[PDB]
């Protein structure tokens, strides 16, 4: 909740101030005076998806169109946080679905990405949660989700493989059972 | 209808300027109620058209059954939920059944439905249904790719997001080989 | 103000409902029922720059540095509204400046773009307001601002020149007086 | 300079602060995906700030060889940390210099980027420090440094301008005094 | 100037001439595919030369507003007819100008391209006419016009140089006298 | 077939018609830039329709070789320039041809020459596309032929609908290129 | 496995061999630019072959998660630097790995660490490709693994055939990646 | 096979023929720029046809390894320079080779050397494509081989039809590359 | 200069050193996949350093023919870092303004081969190409730009995957006249 955010902000700032001292830095120097608070607020914003529910995000934007054709929202910018290192992983989400007389509002597909990506995560879980949320909200014939991301933990440190990218895929309903629907989806997201 | 409704549209746009905190009397805004009203009538000019007039009897005989595609047709529509543009491209394919449509008419058909208050899904289906009813072909495939400004300039603000809708009728739905040839040739 | 927005929202919705009827549409059909309110909110968001002042936007993010080298923030996505047709014009803003004793917070250069772009505008005025705001806030040796935009009024209607783009340029202080400074700026924004 | 003994001693304090952040965000620090996170996040942050453990003399490692023509090392991948939000800023560094009978080892130019980028920083300071370090180590006729970076604090939050990039430039010696040397440098780094 | 009355009076004469061309080429004007061709070719030709029906004053439509900046409208799609062979030449027009107290409506620069390009022409004349029309309408400090076009007379026939392109340039006022203004224009139209 | 003698005899009639068009458009046929136009436009139009002067037999010129070759042959990116028969305005693009020989192999250049016979006429894309495929089929008797034509029609860009980016793609698949989807897929993959 | 003590003991022997190579090439090991070369070349060669010092278990470091996922996971564009065992000249490129988990998901970075164990050795592209796929299969027991290696061999560009654009692509498909063409096709579509 | 002794003996005859060509074109063989041309043109033509001096066995040089690899091996983007037998004008491009080894794996560079044996001759694209595939098939006895050649023929761009962008693509699929479409699809996807 | 007799006498020494290197790395130089490696590695190293055998006069081969800019750009270059004995590869772009003599186009690339096929440092290699052209033709000026990826900076050490080194040498009018140098740099893009 927003009350939880206000109550936990000083605790987060104290932890960030302690990190600055433990790294050998001077929390009292000009450039670092407001850093405990700004880092705490940024981390709250990066994890704002914990504050959201699918019902509020959908906001009744479910329409009735006699549509039994493929709908895709691709190149949705995604910014998440690795739960192992607390370092960002960023990329794109491509979503496809085959409606079953209930059609979702286009923007709501990107809002669903925001609920789960703005959390401490792993790409596999994030990919599956987006597909399951759309499946449960719309009850469509099928859903396909592809996430492509650069993990900063693999480029700025560790293995330091500058070009590496992780691609995760989740195919539910007809997107799993019918290879032709999955192939049309993968062709159209290029 | 356009001439009669132009002053009502201009009165509504002038009222919007005042309600936003702007000064409708300032030099840059004096003609805005009229220009905005004319622009909105042009963006919704598809309501003035019928398929028959647009086709203009441009249907010719072609005995050999080959796939015909008109791709990269620039499309400019209006979102019916926010009254903000959604723009992109339409790619149309069909397999004739002895009748072939005039090439330009495929783009004119896009103009009838796109120049209206719409939703991408309905727009995509209308183009495919109009071609199906006009030509009675073996099948039709329509792919619409668009940037909705309501998802980039506001709301979710996902700068690169694009919506892709597809409608496959007749052999384009029943035969995956026909649909695959269409999708390969529109790249 | 936000109070002005709440008070004027029903008047904006009434005007948008009237526009739906005047276009030949049915405001009672499912797809249009909430449109007067949604269009009103979208228009208020597109013109939220009238709710801001340079001082609040700057938020005292002016640092003292021994930096007398070129600073550029380029490819700032910009979304504005043509004041003549009430149709969007969108593109990018590239800003460069040579600090004297004060250096502005990087994000404030993009926030300055937001104060002026979220208004009913003309590209030339927008370009000049960004350069003047930076000049008055920082008193630098010079500022350069380049705005490149697609006007939907020239693409979706009127002349209908699909590829046309407007580029405006404002060069102040050393960016006007010293061609070498302006050339370095234009080379670095490519 | 920060030592490896300081790192071992401060690691538990950093881990305690990161565990506290996990709890203050509303997360479950006992869940499988978070069990080792306090330690992994602490190690990642020590690696991101390893530049405090280095000195120019150790980094140079006597790699100065006995030429008065332009030498450039461009597209050096750079990963830094914003000191205001503790969020990465990443991109590229392009360095050019005109030797004065002493040529630096090519790799040492990238190692100099590492000393200063692996710290809590601001782009302007980082750009100046690289140019000054090369100037003091080699005493060349001049040095030019261009840093281009995406600040995640401007993409994942705040203004959320997905394409925004910051470009900073420092020109010293003949790179400032002679526009022809600076022009050759900027042409060759494209 | 040519009028819709002249158009309707000359349409049967144009159609008779196109029918005669069909017979003189060895074709059968009575075959299904050619029956309406004399009329459709005649209408297309009078649309390609619709520029003779226009005047600068009507096209400007008083869209002159009351700046210290370079204004450019680039990538204006241009379609003209070669006067020597009556075959299209197509490409792009890039216009730049420095206003002197009067600023022209953005779309009018593209409308000015339409008056002169929709005629039987030579590229050099078309380029000069656009620059002269802007100069006389606005009285600016200077104007620069660059036209790049593929002549179908050089690709479909004659020399048959598939990739050949003609680039013509006209620089007036400060765009001719000040190389710095011309260089800024050429850099910004890339 | 149209002859060079027919061209000489009809040139003055074409020039008179083009001179008449100049006057009917409001132009001055006597101005310097237009003096030679009736003749130059007439010659250009005869060159654009020179395909009526040619035969498949003359164009092939016996360039049919024998071989134990049963592998795919493609000539792609053949620049094509044609004239729309409805508006007498160019349509331009590329032709991609594939075929599976049946012991007879056509000379590589002849595939582009076949494109020239039919494209240099008053046409429609669909007719042009089948004519190229049918000519190859009848000349070689191969296992199959595939023809893909991609073109920009200037009548859809410079006028009418004015859709700047629009392109027409027509496809003709005969023999094994129609019956075997695997052969057609190899062809479409290799022409990218 | 090779140890850090073995590296310290063998460093002078490697330096003596590199100093001998400098003399045998006609160079002067005493000139300023070559004085430290025997030691730096020796250290670089030990770094290029550091994969002999590693074991899969240490490299994995228990980064196997037991959070179910029955969907395709790919780590593509992993920069790869190896050494040809026949010429002792580098071959460099990228590795693209895909797998279908069977209730065990590997840490993303470990897939790149697996590439490092085998590529930092004297190798042959075919063996390298197979070792990465086998190591993942044995560590995770997944439904299947696919590995694609694309590399420029400097032995084919700087010498020998001297084909400057040549690239070698090797592929290994195990489990469902071999048995189910639909799984393999999804993998190859997603690595583009 | 043509020998280096044959080259020395025939060099004056080639130079006499090239000197005669200079005179027959209206040129002056005595002008400074043409004095050595008969000899340089003769040496260049011998180099362009040096493939007649080679045999598959010498080129392979026993570079056949018995590592039992059951996975796809590709060498793509092999620069190819050949000579059209019909006009004596170059045709240049790229060769992409794929194979599935059975019990024998060929040395990577030998696939490019096989391209050199056949391309450095007076050729026709179809024959060249087939020869490369048949040589690999006979040398290794693999499960299958796929060869794709893409080339620009200067006879179709500098003269004749003068289609500046035209490209010829030839394909040969043997063994499992013909019988299994899934193997052929993996090959064509991996050579993009 | 290095002779073919020196190559025959020194090839054995290089092979014995590579065999010793294989053993010192923990490998088995007796295993099937390494049996021919000492000889192959020795031959590859001789090929990479064949430039010490070449003289400018032999390479030129009298290809000098009897006042506008001439450029040969995108010359593929493969050299060896003298500090680590690892390749550095890229492109060389050469421009010159002839006086009365014009060199044969290929000789500019053959001059790149003389100096690049040696143990080098990019700076020296760039200068040696410009000086060789200057001394052979006595032109009004020469400009040389070398762009290279050093494998010692990507496969090891700093491991900066995208890093590139660009070195430049401008002699005669290419140094003295900035307009000549600008024409050269614009034309090599
Ligand atoms: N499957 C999956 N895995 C994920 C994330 C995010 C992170 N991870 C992975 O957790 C592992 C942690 O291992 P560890 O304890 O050994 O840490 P550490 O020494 O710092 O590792 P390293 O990075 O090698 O230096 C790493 O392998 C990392 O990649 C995700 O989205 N999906
Ligand atoms: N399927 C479909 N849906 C369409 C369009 C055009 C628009 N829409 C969608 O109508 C929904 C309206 O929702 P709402 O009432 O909650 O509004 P609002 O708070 O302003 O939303 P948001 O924009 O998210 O801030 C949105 O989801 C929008 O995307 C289309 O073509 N196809
Ligand atoms: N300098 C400048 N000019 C601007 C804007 C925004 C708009 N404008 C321009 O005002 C002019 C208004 O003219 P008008 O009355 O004739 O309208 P209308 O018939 O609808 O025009 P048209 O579009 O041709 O159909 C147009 O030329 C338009 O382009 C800007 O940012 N900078
Ligand atoms: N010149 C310079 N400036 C730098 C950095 C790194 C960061 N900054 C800038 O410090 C300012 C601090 O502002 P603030 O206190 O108001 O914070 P906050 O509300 O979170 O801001 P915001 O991001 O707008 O939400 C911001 O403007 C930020 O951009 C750098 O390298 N160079
Ligand atoms: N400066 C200028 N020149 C222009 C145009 C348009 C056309 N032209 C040129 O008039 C010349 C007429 O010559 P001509 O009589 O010999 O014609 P013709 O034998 O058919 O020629 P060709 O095409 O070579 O076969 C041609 O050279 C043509 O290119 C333009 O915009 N600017
Ligand atoms: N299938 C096919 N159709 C072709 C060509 C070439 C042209 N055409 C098409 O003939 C139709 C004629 O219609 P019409 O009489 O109404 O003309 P007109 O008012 O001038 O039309 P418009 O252009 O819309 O303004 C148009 O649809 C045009 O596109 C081709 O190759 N294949
Ligand atoms: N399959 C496979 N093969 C590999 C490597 C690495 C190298 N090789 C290949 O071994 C062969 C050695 O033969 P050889 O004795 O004739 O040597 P040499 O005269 O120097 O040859 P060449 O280079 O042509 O001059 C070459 O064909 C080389 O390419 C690999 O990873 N996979
Ligand atoms: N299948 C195949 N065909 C090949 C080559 C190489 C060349 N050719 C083709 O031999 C034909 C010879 O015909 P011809 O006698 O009529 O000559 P000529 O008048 O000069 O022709 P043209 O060029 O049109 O002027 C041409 O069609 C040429 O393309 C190849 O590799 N594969
Ligand atoms: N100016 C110049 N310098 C060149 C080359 C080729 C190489 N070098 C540079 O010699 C230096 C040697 O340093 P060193 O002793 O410390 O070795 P080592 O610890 O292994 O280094 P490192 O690689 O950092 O790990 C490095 O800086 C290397 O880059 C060139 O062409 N021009
Ligand atoms: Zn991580
Ligand atoms: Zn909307
Ligand atoms: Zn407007
Ligand atoms: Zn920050
Ligand atoms: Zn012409
Ligand atoms: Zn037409
Ligand atoms: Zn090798
Ligand atoms: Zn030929
Ligand atoms: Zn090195």
């Amino acid at each position: 909740s927003e009350e939880d955010n206000e109550l936990n902000l000083p605790n987060l700032a104290a932890a960030y101030s302690s990190i600055l001292s433990s790294l050998g830095e001077n929390p009292q120097r000009q450039g670092l005076l407001k850093t405990p608070w700004r880092a705490a607020s940024a981390m709250q914003f990066f994890t704002k998806g914990y504050q959201e529910t699918i019902s509020d995000v959908l906001n009744d934007a479910i329409f009735d169109e006699d549509h039994d054709e493929m709908v895709i929202v691709k190149d949705i910018d995604m910014f998440s946080m690795c739960e192992h290192h607390l370092v960002p992983f960023v990329g794109k989400v491509h979503i496809g679905y085959l409606p079953n007389k209930q059609v979702l509002g286009l923007s709501k597909l990107a809002r669903i990405v925001e609920i789960y990506s703005r959390r401490l995560q792993v790409q596999e879980r994030l990919t599956k949660q987006i597909a399951v949320a759309i499946t449960e909200a719309l009850r469509p014939a099928g859903v396909g989700v592809v996430v492509e991301a650069t993990h900063m933990c693999m480029v700025m440190r560790g293995v330091q493989k500058m070009n590496s990218k992780t691609v995760t895929s989740t195919m539910l309903g007809v997107f799993r059972e019918d290879p032709k629907t999955r192939e049309e989806f993968l062709t159209l997201i290029r």
